[PDB]
């Protein structure tokens, strides 16, 4: 049902997120994180769906 | 109060770090000794405590490891809301308290904690916290 | 089945050892990933799972870890009877197939293990397993 | 009253179940089978008894 994208960026390895998920690619995912608009290679997201819910 | 309320905390002994769990309503714990109090083992803990309850809503303070992107996404996929802000703090001093009561019958402080949380577990005050909670459980099911 | 049963078990992904438990009369599963198949990484194990369950008898192969001296400290502590000799094996399975189908979700084998069993547990067949123990147990505790 | 598991013969493995006699500051006095034995503190497991 609901998903919710937990990504990596500028070498920082502390995970941001929760992001929405705008779109999803091949080799990126479209986030938007608060306010801004980010496109995310694939290995560094995780696109989590609330299972448990 | 709730069968699916949880407060975690941490505490502290011989330099390791306990992780503890409380099951509100009943009073029932689980704890592991974790190797760092870090986000990403909370996040671990916290999958494997909601395999094995219906965990609803999980209460703590504000340490770094509790509000850490690694816990929000366990939660997230769990279904587990977060709150953040006594009961964990009575038991944990509850915990220490049985810890030193039998820790000089095992070589690590693990071995204690858990020879400890089943003794909390399975005392009769009168049914036992580990009665209460698989009771409590079953007639909200 | 009585309540009081379960069988554990090792079996191994990516070369780590996984430990096992199964409650027998519901198919309510815990699992951890050890660090090694071991006599103290087992009994510890079932230090833990006695404290949250009422734990009477467990059932395993003879593998040297379930035959330990360790093992069965831990066993005579709690007051667990052991027996030696499909239900565990047929579960490992079922996890290893869970496990394969949300591998690439995590990092870790170990989160994809406990992923797994909350998968395995909050399935409804109409009752789910982590339903069923819960049920079982309050069941004989009510009635006593 | 308590229950002891112990090594001694530069062997790895815990023995035992021994009944507990005597514990010692730097030594427990048990006995295994039929043997009187005194083992040093730290090569003891001595176990109040609970669970059963
Ligand atoms: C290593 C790591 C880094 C980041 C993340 C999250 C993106 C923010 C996770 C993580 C955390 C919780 C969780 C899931 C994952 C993917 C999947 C669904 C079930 O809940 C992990 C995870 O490892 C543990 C030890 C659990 C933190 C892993 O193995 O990948
Ligand atoms: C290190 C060690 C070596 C031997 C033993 C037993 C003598 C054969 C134990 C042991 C095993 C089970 C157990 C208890 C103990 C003391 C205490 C009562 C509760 O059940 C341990 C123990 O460590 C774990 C990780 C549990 C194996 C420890 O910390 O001392
Ligand atoms: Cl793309
Ligand atoms: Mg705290
Ligand atoms: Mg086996």
């Amino acid at each position: 049902q609901n998903f919710r994208v937990y990504y990596r960026d500028s070498r920082d390895p502390v995970w941001k997120g929760p992001a929405k998920l705008l779109e999803k690619g091949e080799g990126a995912v479209v986030i938007q994180d608060n306010s801004d608009i980010k496109v995310v290679p694939r290995r560094k997201a995780k696109i989590i769906r609330d299972y448990g819910k």
